[PDB]
């Protein structure tokens, strides 16, 4: 079980052992940057690396280190690892887990129609298997997008961004959770079926550039996000299934697991197959 909240569930690392190699830029709260870490058993690892801005408030500290309490509760391969944090030294610093491909939106917008599809479904049940986790564990994310999944070098996506966490974007989120904030574990799978559309459409924006006002009124209508190109029947259906109008007619994180384990074991399933205007369903 997560327990809503930083020492109870993050190491204080020994900044001697913390070494920067690159500075990415700027985050919303400082620096981001990588490098590497050095383990107790001296093994080194590559890390990514956030700094707490100078002359931070109590409030940037308080919501900067927030997120590390809520990562550290979690242990999970396909959730982004809590190395540990800096705050007896400044600046403060969380050591994360290195994903040297990024933002998956952003990595699957270089790489348009260049990917396999049973690759991209190993991505997406991944994703699953992280949200099975986090579900299992009493945490509703809230803000699963594919610009807050993370890819490494051997293309395992994991669960990042644990600040809009708890035990406002409007395309990734369910109906029932913009018309009256009712978030639960059901409005994460509504959103995972939105990253399921943005995998399948190689890193698109869900609904385009539409206005905010028509999204939220299309959808409640019964329009959906049309099929990606050559996007499998059986995939293009999770999708559909993900977002009905009732969320006790979604599937369960474990289910969506099993849908695509069984995709991954029977590859011949996904040659059956099923633009900018929404569907009505």
């Amino acid at each position: 079980t997560f327990v809503d909240p930083v020492h109870e569930f993050a190491k204080e690392l020994d900044a001697t052992n913390i070494s920067i190699d690159k500075v990415v830029g700027a985050g919303e709260f400082g620096e981001v940057c990588s490098g590497r870490l050095k383990l107790p058993s001296k093994k080194e690892i590559s890390v990514a690396i956030k700094t707490l801005k100078v002359g931070y408030t109590e409030k940037q500290r308080r919501d900067f280190l927030g997120e590390a309490s809520i990562m550290g509760q979690f242990d999970h391969p396909n959730i982004i690892r809590l190395e540990g944090v800096v705050t007896k030294s400044k600046p403060v610093m969380i050591v994360t887990e290195y994903m040297e491909n990024g933002s998956l939106d952003s990595f699957l917008r270089k790489h348009d129609a260049q990917f396999t599809v049973i690759q991209l479904v190993g991505m997406l049940r991944g994703i699953a298997s992280g949200m099975k986790y986090l579900s299992d564990m009493g945490y509703v994310h809230r803000d699963l997008a594919a610009r807050n999944i993370l890819i490494n070098s051997n293309l395992v996506c994991k669960v990042s961004d644990f600040g809009l966490a708890r035990v406002i974007p409007i395309r990734w989120t369910s109906p029932e959770a913009i018309a009256y904030r009712k978030f639960t574990s059901a409005s994460d799978v509504w959103s995972y079926g939105i990253v399921l559309w943005e995998v399948m459409s190689y890193g698109e924006r869900p609904y385009w550039e539409m206005s905010n006002q028509d999204v939220i009124k299309a959808v409640d209508e019964g329009y959906r996000l049309p099929p990606p190109m050559d996007c499998p029947a059986a995939l293009y259906q999770l999708m559909l299934d993900c977002w009905q109008k009732d969320r006790n007619n979604r599937p369960k994180f474990e289910q969506i697991v099993s849908i695509l384990d069984k995709l991954i074991r029977n590859p011949g399933s996904l040659k059956i197959i099923t633009p900018s205007n929404l569907l009505l369903d």
